[PDB]
């Protein structure tokens, strides 16, 4: 039972509607960033004992933050800002979360509704833009419609396929006394009879029945399973079959089992793209047949009878045509056909030891190498030092780049919602902001921001808001002095021309440049550098054991290379297994 | 006689044609990111000798870089970036640029055009964004459009009312080989069509018969006259009317002349408030009529027949009904008007003395005041002190609030162009980057950035483009820890009552948080903090004296408020004029 | 309804446009492309594993010949009133099958479509997703013209063809042999038989026909035909009928043929909306 703290029958403003209405949706965290048409939002904020408001010092910071509290929980984010500049900083988060598919819900305030299309004091058609990069948007004209569209924006963000819902709030709406209703119903009648149905047993016996005629099956694991971990695990017992996960699905079936295949696609695995290669069922399991996974469609799984399952029809078919499918959660589908393969065991006599085997050979010959020179730190080792340090129990939040795959590649993540990442987006300066949300959402929890120095600069600004909040956030900065993803590219395919991907100082070419200690220090945050490999261990471990935010500056250099590397549109015979710019 | 890198007849690469385009349009300095889309064009970018890139650490400090480099020079700004995360970046750059009318060209990369609309790989809809916040953009389909759309962007950019072009160029165009024509014929005639011509005589001749029959008549100058400074000043001596200017006309006509009223508004003086208010003879010279100008319309200039001339139709009787308008250039309708004004000058007999001496004696009653207490600094004394030590000639940028304020109203531009700052949508973190983009338009000139402590650190990275580029770049920080602009509004109309405003550390109460000389020491820049009065004036001077960056950490006290201020929806009657938060 | 369409059948759905395939339903196994490829392959298969697969489906079948034979397509026939479903009849047995058949929306579009058997495929022009009336004798024209030598009949209503009557004018200054078989029952039909059904027949502007002369054909469509210089004919005892199809067959050009029948009729069998097979009505109509 609810207890407002407003008679039934008292009128209040429509701002202290709003954020009744979070109350009532469970939200106990806010990222808003104070403006002129938001401030009835703010002081209706103070007002509630029960949502706490994380104040960022850039909106772009605010909503990253409400992705990483939301990618790190499952709970929904929200993310408030103004109108104008306050919205438009949001439409990177919001891009990025209808990619990658994250609940979130974003409230800007807006002129009053007379002063709308009139060019007014920041003032942007903020419905207009995030139209085409939300799942769903609202611009609220009465008072009382506060109650529903909050409801059905929770209701879109987390139901079906995640995303991002807008709500835009005019400020006469915000000051406009009113009673609310809160027994309306959701006016989503289409939405609601398109939702998906549990799975019939006819499709799920089809699937179970092809695993059994099936020699070299092959599970293509993605985002979709965040939900899934048991119900993945259970399945893989009863099946044996091989676990290759997508740069969003890392940590449903855990990296350091003996059956994970750990990522494929252009930076995954040689053995995770062997097994897809040569298999005659692929089974994706939560996926969307991303070109970074399949390459040249017509050469991916060129062998294998594909099993799509997936909670929005509009990506069964899509970039490529399945022989069975599911349109359903996935979590129900594992259920239904665990209990098909547990009943009917001996009746189907699942082993694929030969195929594993086969792949095992291939694990062997061609794992995750990185090469050691001299007493330069390798940013693969590094990152596994952190794996053994935190015994892969550590949330790990990333920004864009060379950083992000050895994160990936390198860390073994045992549950799903440590592996905090833009994948869809793949949006640069996120990794600092997703683990101040992160770690707001998870305060008992190792929370690490594996960051490059070009994606940690963009957002710097955050580290003020990791230190008022007193977060315990762990920086580990990946630094090459270099835009390293695009540096790796102009290696291979230009002739190693470099044309702005050094972010140091060519005046004095061999400094650190920017002094990122100085950044921590700017904000009372204790960092330190460190250099050569031996001191690398230590230092890991003062940055874990040292109470409160740390920023710990690695040194690497420059010419390393995220292997291995598929091309952009070729197959698996094309891809590049050594090298590097030496 | 262009001489290109290229023969006539040799195929070349669609991205060394955009950058030819680009050379072709008088093109010497771009603010480009690069990223995977956007490689090609980076690529391009080396071998021109003549276009230098100004590499940003965030797309949103390279597009209001676009914005100073154009503000303070009447170039168009140009800008680059990659797609997805890259391009939506700019969208805050974007939407100022076009509440401001200041011409921008933007181009960004995009996946190739058999991957649009298939949710690639940082693929973000950049053309369905933007539409509603550029004067228009487009969507390169063939690579034989490039010298075309290019040459469109740029004129519809820079003719009639200027605003931002975006040019979306996917990949596979930059790759692909061509031989450009240079000659194509632009596809705009619709545009051209109706493009205001030169103002015919009888307006002009009505309205220099309304001047004389006039007796209180008022100059409503805004930035539509950043192009007729030599004509308008000109008209103020065959007149003597005296100038009201808005946030973005300041400078048009010098604001230390005995006859300028400084600026109007919300915030502006009480004696260019009074002028209107009992004005007969409202001459509204490249305005839009702002609710931050007019407030209640019904009020505003309700005694004065209104004329209004300006560069587009849309703008002329939108919120206000004039009497006599004229739809053109304004530089024209003032060159017209001055050979009236000097042939027929002893016929007209124009003289408002005794108009002048009302507000004369408004002036000396009500000026710009502000209050010492003890040795803490004064936010207005410090501008004030800038003014002396740089003779009024430094080009200044600023964020957005109280010190923007401030900054506008205790410092006398002599030139338009000095003033930098986002009005229309008042974006916080343009002033560091907008300080970047003058001072690579004017070298040889003094750029100061007085930025406050929220809006500084929203785009602090941009210090490593400072010193990376070795720019002369002040920053005058005026230090209040707090949103000064929101916390002014709830000492106002809530009580006082903190709505997540404070920036600094609240364990650390009366401590300056963050420490931003560290954030200038972390991009090596020098940096000085001051906090007595006393000690003001040195510091300051330091400041200038010292080659290369500078940071001056101005610590002000937090309960000052911007005086007067005229309530939002208020009339003339409504200023307050006394008033502060202690 | 979706939930009881085929609710004991594994869905194989050959379609060209992805969009299409799990959009209301989601079928077993899916093919996206030209389903006369998919054929072209099937049948190949088919042929070469004829005598392995053992194909047979007797017993499938004769428990539908069973079904069809209890439940066949049945009309009343009301003294020497033509029945709307008898006309259609006659004019199939009269043209072999062979005509090119353009209909309007309404009863007079479901009886063209049960009671003729069309042998090939674009024989049956009709609007089915959109329905739009006034379709019949504007499709008729353009169908007349890319086949000249053929027989062209437009199985029209007396609302949807008076809706583009105009077209009468460009059929005779082009000299098209467009027949124009008019089922007239001086009500919107389709409308009036929803109104028995749900409605408690209440007549809600579905009478095509002057009030005041409430026993008068009208309007008088022989008039429009007569208008462009088309021959027209009325035919409305039953006996009468095969005589008058069999002269607008003959008669060369143009010709119309105004079939009263009478507005009581019903088209059967009906599922309601939303309703599933055993919501199916096989008889009743409004007398
Ligand atoms: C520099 C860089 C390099 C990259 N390289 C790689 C790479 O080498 N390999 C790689 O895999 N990625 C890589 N990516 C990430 C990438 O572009 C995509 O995010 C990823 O390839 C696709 O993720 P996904 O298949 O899991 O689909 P997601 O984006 O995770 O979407 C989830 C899918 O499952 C479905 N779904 C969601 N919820 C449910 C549910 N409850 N039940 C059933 N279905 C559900 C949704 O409809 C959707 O289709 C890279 C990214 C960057 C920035
Ligand atoms: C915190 C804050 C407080 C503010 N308070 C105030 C305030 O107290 N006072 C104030 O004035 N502003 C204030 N503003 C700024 C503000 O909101 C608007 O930018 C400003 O009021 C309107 O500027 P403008 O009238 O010069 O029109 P502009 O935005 O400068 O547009 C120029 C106008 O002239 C026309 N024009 C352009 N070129 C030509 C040409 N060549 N010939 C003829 N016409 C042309 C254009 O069509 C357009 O209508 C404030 C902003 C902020 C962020
Ligand atoms: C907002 C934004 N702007 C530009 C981007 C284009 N990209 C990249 C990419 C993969 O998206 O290329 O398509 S990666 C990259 C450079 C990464 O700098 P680092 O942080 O130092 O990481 P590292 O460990 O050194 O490699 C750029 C410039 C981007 N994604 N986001
Ligand atoms: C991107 C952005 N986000 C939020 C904004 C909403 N506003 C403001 C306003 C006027 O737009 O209110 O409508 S001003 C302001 C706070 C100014 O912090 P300061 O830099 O310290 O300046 P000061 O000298 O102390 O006053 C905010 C939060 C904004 N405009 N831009
Ligand atoms: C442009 C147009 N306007 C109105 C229509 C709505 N409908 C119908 C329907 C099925 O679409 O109802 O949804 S059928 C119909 C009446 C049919 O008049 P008839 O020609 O005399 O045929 P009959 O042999 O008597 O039954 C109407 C009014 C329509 N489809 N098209
Ligand atoms: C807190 O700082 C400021 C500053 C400022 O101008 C200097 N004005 C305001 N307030 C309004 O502008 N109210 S309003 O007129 O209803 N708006 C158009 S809105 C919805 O807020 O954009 N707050
Ligand atoms: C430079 O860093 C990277 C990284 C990366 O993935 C790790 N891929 C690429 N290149 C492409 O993606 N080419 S592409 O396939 O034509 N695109 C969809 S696009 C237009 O570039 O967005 N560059
Ligand atoms: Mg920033
Ligand atoms: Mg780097
Ligand atoms: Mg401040
Ligand atoms: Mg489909
Ligand atoms: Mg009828």
């Amino acid at each position: 039972t609810f207890i407002s703290r407003f008679a039934p029958d008292q009128p209040r403003k429509g701002a202290d509607i709003l954020v009744e209405a979070l109350e009532r949706q469970g939200v106990e965290t806010v990222f808003a960033y104070p403006g002129g048409a938001s401030m009835e939002i703010h002081q209706a904020l103070t007002r509630s004992s029960s949502i706490r408001n994380v104040l960022p010092r850039h909106e772009q910071g605010g909503v990253f933050a409400a992705e990483g509290y939301a990618r790190s929980s499952g709970k929904p984010g929200i993310c408030i800002a103004t109108s104008g500049p306050g919205a438009t900083n949001l439409v990177s988060g919001l891009a990025d979360a209808l990619l990658d598919s994250v609940p979130l819900v974003a409230i800007t305030g807006q002129v009053p509704r007379r002063m709308i299309g009139t060019d007014a004091f920041q003032e942007t058609p903020i419905v207009e833009v995030t139209r085409s990069i939300t799942k769903h948007n609202y611009l609220v004209m009465d008072v009382e419609d506060i109650p529903r569209i909050i409801e059905e924006a929770f209701f879109l963000a987390t139901s079906g396929r995640p995303g991002p819902v807008l709500v835009d709030v005019p400020k006469d709406i915000q000051q406009q006394l009113a009673i609310p209703n809160w027994e309306q119903a959701m006016r989503l009648p289409g939405y609601m009879s398109r939702m998906p149905k549990p799975p019939e047993d006819s499709h799920l016996e089809q699937i179970v029945r092809l695993i059994s005629e099936s020699k070299k099956p092959v599970l293509y694991v993605g985002g979709g399973c965040l939900n899934s971990s048991d119900e993945l695990g259970r399945f893989v017992e009863l099946t044996g079959i091989p676990v290759a996960s997508t740069l969003m699905g890392l940590g449903s079936y855990p990296c350091d089992d003996e059956l994970s295949l750990h990522m494929l696609g252009m930076h995954g695995t040689v053995y995770a793209n062997y097994a897809v290669e040569h298999s005659d069922l692929l089974l994706a399991f939560g996926v969307r047949f991303d070109d970074r996974v399949t390459g040249k469609l017509e050469a991916f799984a060129s062998r294998a009878k594909i099993v799509h399952i997936d909670i929005d029809s509009a990506e069964i078919g899509k970039n490529k045509t399945p022989h069975v499918s599911v349109c359903g959660d996935v979590k129900l589908a594992l259920q239904g056909m665990n209990k098909v393969l547990e009943n009917r065991a001996e009746e189907l006599k699942l082993d694929f030891g030969v195929w594993r085997n086969e792949l095992n050979v291939q694990k062997q010959k061609f794992p995750l190498s990185f090469k050691t020179f001299g007493e330069a730190i390798p940013p693969q080792y590094a990152i596994k030092v952190l794996d053994e340090l935190t015994d892969g129990k550590a949330i790990i939040s990333t920004g864009v780049g060379q950083h992000q795959m050895w994160a990936a590649q390198f860390y073994n993540y045992k549950k799903p919602r440590q592996w905090l990442s833009s994948g869809g987006l793949g949006a640069m300066g996120f990794g600092l902001p997703a683990a101040i949300g992160a770690s707001v959402a998870n305060p008992d929890a190792i929370v690490v921001d594996i960051d490059g120095d070009g994606s940690f600069i963009m957002n710097v600004q955050e580290l003020a808001t990791i230190r008022v909040e007193n977060l315990p956030v762990k920086v580990l900065l990946l630094n090459n002095q270099h835009l390293g993803m695009v540096m790796q590219w102009e290696d291979r395919f230009y002739k190693a021309n470099r044309a702005h991907t050094f972010l140091g100082d060519p005046a004095q070419e061999d400094e650190i440049f920017p002094n990122m200690l100085l950044f921590a220090a700017a904000c009372g945050i204790p960092a330190a550098r460190v250099t050569k490999k031996a001191d690398l261990r230590e230092a890991i471990q003062t940055m874990l054991d040292t109470p409160g935010p740390y920023l710990l500056d690695v040194i690497c250099p420059h010419q390393e290379h995220v292997l291995p590397m598929i091309p952009t549109g070729g197959t698996f015979n094309d891809v590049i297994t050594e090298g590097d710019g030496r």
